[PDB]
């Protein structure tokens, strides 16, 4: 009995909508191939209840899902079962614009209308690229894209697989990208978001092999070839020593970006690494890949 | 995996709609009491898909369900699981406005805006009457009420449990009102495969139904209660539907089917209007008898009750 009880009403709508669309999809056959119209398609449901089920849901709301067939296929190619996605979103309200599902498995990012249009422009080439990778890639893994309408205001969301581990507490986070550095406001947060200058001014390195770079070069060559800029690389460090289940112990089919540190590392660490924010040139490609090529040993 | 394949889009939308509302209802807890809000409530969904899932459903339709909590409660009170209701509507399209679910268990009647109004106007008294009779009534057992919009057109439908059996063939059928006037079946009707005979055809045929004292008394007590209730609510033009199933003929036809390559026993938990004929009776028969068509408000209602009951009393011995 899924009460869609949430910290606030828009989360109740997100839960109700992902539950709804994923069931509806379970009654839609898996095609032999996607078709171009699947790349221009959408689902839209408008709910108008009166004196009914208003306990946790709003009474009037709208839910739209962009390209349901394309994102169900992507979900498949990334190895995510549809019922697991639905459970991660509806079993418990998502948590803290940036959310994760209660089980920290997926992140729900609020995006702009421009970002939704941009993804619509990149989607067929992105999907074909993921086919040709067999999902082995450092790009964001898009699982769904939704518009919600609550109290007249529209909100747009993109669901991606979490870069960081959903079980291991991550101890230092870097948003590696002129020159950028952490605001002292951000620098005073419970888990800071250090940017590019303070990974060099701190002396951290990540000691591992070379095939990470082989995947990254393909990814960023693709991003540039699609005229995308402004993307970052997200890096997380987990210090095993800080500390049933275990320490440094993770499932690589769930934390897909995780990487064990070499025996040669000073600290006993596990790293997580992936590309983020790819919804918006060629020079960016080379400068950014250089920066990240000089951080593995 | 449910395609909702149907010969007409409206049927597909009906199947989608009952599926949707029953599954939504399964996330709403089951209340201790009904609140009065529950009798003025409704649920509305408006679907506008685009290049998506258009094999069977329309891209654009609307579905409204009335007092979903009250009819869920009624379903409970009549012994019907929500899961079974959903499955009879959605496993395969309803068939031949009048339909029954593929498994013959429930009847789906297209009704009018005024019928929906009168159903609201009587629903609270109807629920309490069902409550204080424990579901023991000849009246229609209402399980759902919906409004479909396909191609900008609104269709109201009312779901009821079948007066007739879902297994036993029904060989003769009458629609009796007890009216002073000459209710007789047209040559048109009388020329159909299973015609619905009316009063004067029931009398000019000398049909009686030997049911036996115990069932006859339960029946006449049920009917007296029910039609006093209808008179209280100023309701008229309701009929008694009677179906006769010939056990021997059923066996003959059954064997003529099996030759191309119990008997007369029914389950009163599903065929709730069903009665076996008396031990010492001419032919082995099974009857189904219930009241139908009770959504038309205001011969007076008390006068209608009187004439109706006086007629139905002597239709069975
Ligand atoms: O005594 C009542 N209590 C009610 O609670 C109630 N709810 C509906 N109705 C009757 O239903 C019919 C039209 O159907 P409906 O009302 O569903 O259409 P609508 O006017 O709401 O929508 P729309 O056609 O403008 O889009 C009309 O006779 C409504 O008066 C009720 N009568
Ligand atoms: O636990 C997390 N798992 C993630 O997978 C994840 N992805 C991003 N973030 C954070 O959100 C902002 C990036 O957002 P962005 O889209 O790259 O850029 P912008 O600030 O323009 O929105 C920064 O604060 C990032 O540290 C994540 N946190
Ligand atoms: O629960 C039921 N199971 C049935 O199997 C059944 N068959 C008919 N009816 C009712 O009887 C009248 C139609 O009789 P009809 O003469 O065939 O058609 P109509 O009078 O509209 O021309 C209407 O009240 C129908 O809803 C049935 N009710």
């Amino acid at each position: 009995v899924k009460l869609f009880r949430a910290s606030e009403p828009i989360l109740s709508v997100l839960m109700w909508g992902v539950n709804h669309t994923i069931n509806e999809l379970s009654n839609v056959p898996v095609p032999v191939m996607l078709m171009p119209d699947d790349f221009k398609a959408y689902s839209k449901i408008k709910v108008d209840n009166h004196l009914f089920n208003k306990e946790n849901l709003p009474s009037r709301f709208k839910f739209k899902e962009y390209c349901p067939m394309v994102f169900r296929n992507l979900r498949e190619r990334f190895g995510i079962d549809d019922q697991d996605y639905q459970n991660s979103v509806t079993r418990s309200a998502p948590i803290n614009r940036f959310l994760t599902t209660y089980d920290r498995r997926f992140v729900i990012k609020t995006v702009s209308s421009e970002d939704v249009a941009e993804m619509h422009n990149i989607l067929k080439k992105y999907h074909q690229f993921i086919v040709e990778c067999h999902g082995n890639t450092l790009l964001p893994q898009f699982l769904g894209m939704y518009r919600l309408t609550v109290d007249g205001v529209e909100t747009y969301m993109v669901v991606t697989r979490n870069v960081l581990s959903h079980r291991l507490t991550v101890h230092r986070k870097y948003d590696l990208k002129v020159a950028r550095e952490a605001s002292d406001k951000e620098k005073a947060k419970d888990l800071p978001t250090f940017k590019d200058n303070d990974f060099l001014n701190e002396g951290q390195k990540l000691h591992v092999k070379k095939n990470f770079l082989e995947k990254l070069k393909r990814d960023v060559e693709f991003l540039a070839q699609l005229k995308i800029m402004d993307y970052s690389l997200l890096v997380g460090i987990h210090d095993v020593d800080r500390a049933f289940f275990g320490p440094g112990e993770f499932d690589p089919s769930v934390d897909v970006y995780a990487m064990k540190s070499h025996e040669s590392s000073p600290k006993k660490e596990v790293y997580f690494m992936a590309i983020i924010d790819i919804l918006t040139p060629e020079q960016y490609s080379k400068r950014f890949n250089e920066f990240m090529s000089n951080i593995l040993t």
